[PDB]
C-alpha cells in the first residue's frame, strides 16, 4: 500500500540481481 512508482521499486528488486535489472526493462515489452 504505497504509490504506483514506489510499488514497481518494491517489485522490482526481489528477484535476484541480474533479475531486476532484465524486469524493469522487459515488463513492459513483455508482461
Amino acid at each position: 500500500s504505497v504509490s504506483e512508482i514506489q510499488l514497481m521499486h518494491n517489485l522490482g528488486k526481489h528477484l535476484n540481481s541480474m533479475e531486476r535489472v532484465e524486469w524493469l526493462r522487459k515488463k513492459l515489452q513483455d508482461v
